């Protein structure tokens, strides 16, 4: 198999000489790299570099240039010099063969890479900031930062990759080529991917190298010894990275190459026993929810075309899960043929096509096919199935004409969240549809990873004559409560409206003026209930519009058509819904027609587009607020989407996957995903949790509480102390009183681990609604008590809880912007020790 994410792995031994120093790491980075085969070279200059190009690339392709047509090779096609990052990048991946008319006036194919045999292809090793370069034919496409072992390695990332995207001189200028970046300072080794277009991610997008089992290797030599095994890292730059639609580059993380090569070899292995079409052939990927199932499963179906005795590759989605991005992804592909819609023709349009293998399309369309369709000569080719994450509604049918129809086949499934006897419904399980489980991410590991962000989870108790309602937990009342008498009545409607309304921005993080912040969707339980919030909404910012001109309104959306707690297939098809519903749906869009200068009309291809559009301004924060019933709640994926509002019953994978729509991670501004509730989920919350996980999943998934993180927890995970918000107010206060008390290095350094703390803290506690009331009880009194009696009905707080508010000691407005300046003449000094990490994302705001 020669799996590059290893099942085992040996523990590596030091040598005993000094590993502190860059200059240590360097040595036995070289000597490590050297003895895997990694010839060391001494390129001096740009100069060398080309030279050294031209030899590799004359030997790889078996050509020899002149002078001359070298020159040009290297002017129009290798070095251009209008080219920049991302143009480099579309040559590796994309156009790696320049068809180069000599001299002579023949035709050749030069390769920059070999890709059908990579090991042919020639690896070798430079040196520089300490950096250890990786020229694969000459080419530099892998760079290592090595740091001394005692320094914090996000500092060292903040650093460069974010201080800005630095020029890019003549002499430098074959670095434009670089795709993967590694750097470590020994103790831990973290890679990821070069930025395309001038955007950047984050430190919670770097990652350790793992095994199969996603146990973590950190430190420069077992990292040396697994991930730069050349044919290791080879993969990892030309299989098991992505460059999409988007023109952006992905690196895919250790667990998803894991799953996608154990997929490929059970291809494989089955297909030489003859073993195809049981259960035994295919398998499945259990990859916890927002972990890139859809990344992954794509790479792997547009990988599992390269069999050579595969002559189709299914790649179906449920046409719920698409969204703006993943519809341009896949019009590449399948064009016009993967939409919300039950036509066949673009399935079968595809289907026959010369030279072509992969086929996109939804399980919606592909149940439609296999039913109509029995005479398809597909049925009798070598075939298959990468089902992701439909696993339900259609699915049923889908696997009944599958297992009758297709003669051989090997199908595979993703889910973040598995079939179990326990929550069948009456689906057959995943286990018993696709097989053995042949590799699985787990939410605790995500969590672990910090590759996905955690949930805070509260239901909302501000309204005691609904709160009946609202806890109510039998399942036949619960469909008789959808009323403007029980649930859709105007007060509670209007009271939550308004909790929505005045929490919006201290939930999205835009409170304070100047930050660009998160946005959010409000999910609810019926066409009805849409179409009450949408209506209170534009009623009760119209009122404020009044009260002040100095109201700046949300952007509010909506979009349904034609719908236990489990989560309601919508049709595309607008036909189907009633006269009131339509008639509102038309009005919105029309209001949203003349908003965003679009012209979208509410017959099904005018709605197509609009459901695209839509996705495409929440993602990217046209639409502060998405107003929802069963739609954008499973595959959506908007990683600046912080706040899921709900007033909805959500039970099981459900659950998990509507929440999940704020899991993805973004930086440190973003460090949870914020659930709010309207109606009692908190059982509900547990038994989700619970069943995908075990009795103690729990723990990891929710978020602590705010008495926790004023008066400092230890976490369970880590085994840490986390010293909670006022104990570090109070340590403020004491050892430095300020700006006097900066003065020696020691109290500057202490000062900046604490300060860290403190912005940390705060920044987590916007979050709470009890942090905000306080925080909001800092204007207030003194005369007159209108806006004191204004400030109890808006926080919901009595005369009580008031009154020891007053006592709660938090320091002076005047002196937060004094601690922050002196954060900031502290941290430039620095720019102009290594145990600190400076919060630059908290600050900026
Ligand atoms: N290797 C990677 N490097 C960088 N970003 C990644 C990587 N893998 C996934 N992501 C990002 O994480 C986000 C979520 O990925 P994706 O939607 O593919 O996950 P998912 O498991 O399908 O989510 P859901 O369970 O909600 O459908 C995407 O925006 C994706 O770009
Ligand atoms: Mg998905």
């Amino acid at each position: 198999n020669n799996f590059i994410v290893l099942d085992k792995y040996i523990k590596a031994e030091p040598t005993g000489d000094s590993y502190q120093s860059e200059s240590d790491l360097e040595r036995e980075l070289i000597q490590d790299l050297r003895n895997q085969g990694y010839e060391f070279i001494s390129v001096k200059s740009q100069s060398a570099m080309l030279a050294n190009v031209r030899e590799q690339l004359q030997n790889l392709n078996g050509v020899v240039f002149n002078d001359s047509e070298w020159r040009r090779f290297t002017e129009q096609y290798l070095d251009n010099p209008s080219d920049g990052i991302l143009d480099k990048t579309r040559k590796i991946h994309i156009d790696y063969i320049c068809d180069f008319i000599f001299d002579d006036e023949r035709l050749e194919n030069i390769y920059l890479i070999d890709k059908k045999n990579l090991m042919r292809n020639k690896v070798q090793i430079i040196q520089q900031r300490y950096d250890v370069t990786i020229l694969v034919n000459g080419l530099p496409l892998v760079q290592i930062e090595l740091k001394k072992r005692g320094v914090a390695i996000r500092e060292a990332f903040n650093q460069i990759h974010r201080y800005s995207k630095e020029s890019f001189n003549s002499e430098n200028s074959l670095f434009k080529y670089l795709q993967l970046f590694v750097i470590s300072n020994g103790t831990d080794t973290r890679y990821f991917a070069n930025t395309t277009k001038r955007d950047a991610n984050s430190f919670d997008f770097t990652m350790n190298w793992a095994k199969s089992d996603n146990t973590l290797i950190k430190d420069l030599k077992d990292f040396t010894a697994t991930c730069f095994q050349k044919h290791t890292l080879l993969n990892v730059l030309v299989n098991y990275s992505v460059f999409d639609s988007s023109q952006t580059l992905l690196v895919m993380r250790p667990y998803q190459i894991a799953a996608t090569e154990r997929i490929l070899w059970k291809i494989k292995s089955s297909f030489t026993a003859k073993n195809w079409s049981k259960p035994e052939s295919g398998g499945y990927i259990w990859h916890t929810t927002g972990s890139g199932k859809t990344l992954t499963s794509f790479k792997a179906a547009r990988l599992a075309t390269e069999l050579d005795f595969i002559d189709k590759v299914f790649f179906v989605v449920d046409r719920k899960d698409l969204d703006y991005q993943t519809m341009k992804e896949y019009q590449r592909f399948s064009p016009d043929s993967v939409n919300g819609s039950e036509n066949t023709a673009g399935l079968k349009r595809n289907l026959d096509k010369d030279d072509n293998k992969i086929i996109v399309t939804t399980i919606q369309k592909l149940n439609n096919l296999m039913k109509a369709e029995s005479d398809l000569p597909v049925y009798n080719q070598q075939v298959v199935f990468i089902f992701d994450e439909c696993h339900r509604s259609q699915f049923g049918e889908a696997q009944k004409n599958l297992k009758k129809k297709f003669k051989r086949y090997y199908q595979f499934g993703f889910t973040g969240t598995p079939i179990f006897p326990e929550n069948a419904l009456g689906s057959e399980t995943t286990a018993s549809v696709f097989g053995r489980e042949l590799h699985s991410y787990v939410i605790t590991d995500a969590i672990r990873d910090e590759k996905v962000l955690k949930f805070k989870v509260d239901y909302n108790d501000v309204r005691p004559q609904f709160k009946s309602l609202e806890t109510e937990t039998d399942e036949k009342k619960l469909s008789a409560a959808e009323n403007q008498q029980a649930f859709l009545h105007p007060m509670r409607i209007q009271e939550i409206t308004q909790y929505i309304l005045n929490n919006f921005r201290q939930k999205t993080h835009r409170t304070f003026p100047g930050s660009k912040g998160f946005n959010a969707m409000l999910a609810v339980s019926s066409v009805d209930a849409a179409k009450a919030y949408y209506a209170t909404f534009k009623r009760l910012q119209e009122e404020a519009a009044n009260k002040s001109a100095t109201y700046k309104p949300l952007r509010i959306a909506t979009i349904f058509s034609f719908a236990i707690g489990e989560i309601s297939d919508e049709t595309f098809d607008t036909s189907a819904m009633d006269s009131s519903a339509k008639e509102f749906l038309d009005a919105a869009i029309r209001e949203y027609n003349s908003h965003f200068k679009t012209n979208f009309s509410t017959d099904s291809n005018g709605f197509q587009n609009y459901y695209r559009d839509l996705a495409q301004r929440v993602k990217n924060q046209d639409i502060d607020l998405l107003i929802v019933v069963g739609m954008f709640l499973t595959g959506f994926d908007a990683p600046t989407l912080n706040t899921l509002f709900v007033d909805k019953n959500l039970r099981y994978h459900g659950l998990m996957q509507a929440f999940s729509r704020t899991n993805r991670i973004y930086d440190a501004t973003k460090t949870f995903g914020n659930i709010v509730t309207f109606r009692d989920l908190e059982r509900s919350t547990i038994d989700a949790i619970t069943l995908f996980g075990d009795k103690n999943t729990k723990n990891v998934v929710l978020e602590k509480s705010y008495t926790e993180y004023m008066e400092g927890f230890t976490d369970a995970a880590t085994g840490e102390a986390k010293r909670g918000f006022m104990t570090v107010v109070s340590e403020l206060e004491q050892r430095f009183p300020d700006p006097t008390s900066i003065e020696s290095e020691k109290e500057k350094k202490d000062f900046v681990k604490l300060f860290g703390e403190y912005l940390r803290a705060e920044n987590i506690l916007q979050n709470y609604d009890e942090f905000a009331t306080l925080k909001a009880l800092q204007q207030i009194d003194l005369s007159d008590p209108v806006a004191v009696e204004k400030f109890k009905a808006e926080h919901y707080v009595d005369d009580e809880k008031f009154a020891e508010l007053q006592t709660i000691r938090l320091p002076a407005d005047r002196k937060i912007q004094d601690y922050r300046s002196a954060y900031n003449d502290i941290r430039d000094w620095q720019r102009r020790w290594d145990d600190v990490v400076f919060e630059v994302d908290l600050l900026k705001s």
